[PDB]
């Protein structure tokens, strides 16, 4: 038994998953057990998994153009993943949540952060996350963070119920 397959509702729901390298994006979509992992070069360097399971899509892609913002414009859910082990590259991560947040396609997306790796020793918690980030800050948006373990699991199942009802019921 699959416990997302029966998260997302019944209509269309697409969510595009961003973030540094190493986040720990693929290893999401491995876990969410939605079937293949679709991987497209649509220009040389620009590498991009999806996966589809009936209404619901994942588009996936590491940050740091003009199908982007295609891709973009039919985003409903934002999720963008921080590896919060990563005290060097904390500073990078929020300049590109930023840049993407400043995209006028992507202005009534909800934002889910998956504050990831809280299994490593020395990782920041999501509060200290959310202050690195400046999520306090966003304006006209609609936010969540979620402390994760990507590897494990924990953490997925209750940040994607609150994206996906977020996206269901407004
Ligand atoms: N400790 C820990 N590691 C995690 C977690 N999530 C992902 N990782 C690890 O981080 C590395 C990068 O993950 P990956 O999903 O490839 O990230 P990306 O797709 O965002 O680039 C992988 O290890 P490798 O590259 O070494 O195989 C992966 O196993 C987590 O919650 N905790
Ligand atoms: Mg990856």
């Amino acid at each position: 038994a699959n416990k997302f397959k029966g998260l997302f509702g019944k209509k269309e729901m697409r969510i595009l998953m961003v973030g540094l390298d190493a986040a720990g994006k693929t290893t999401i979509l491995y876990k969410l057990k939605l079937g293949e992992i679709v991987t497209t070069i649509p220009t040389i360097g620009f590498n991009v998994e999806t996966v589809e399971y009936k209404n619901i899509s994942f588009t996936v892609w590491d940050v740091g153009r003009p199908l982007w913002r295609h891709y973009f414009q039919n985003t409903q859910g934002l999720i963008f993943v921080v590896d919060s082990n990563d005290r060097e590259r904390v500073n990078e991560a929020r300049e590109e949540l930023m840049r993407m947040l400043a995209e006028d396609e992507l202005r009534d997306a909800v934002l889910l952060v998956f504050a990831n790796k809280q299994d490593l020793p020395n990782a920041m918690n999501a509060a200290e996350i959310t202050d690195k980030l400046g999520l306090h800050s966003l304006r006209h948006r609609n936010w969540y963070i979620q402390a994760t373990c990507a590897t494990s699991g924990d953490g997925l199942y209750e940040g994607l119920d609150w994206l996906s009802n977020q996206l269901r019921n407004q």
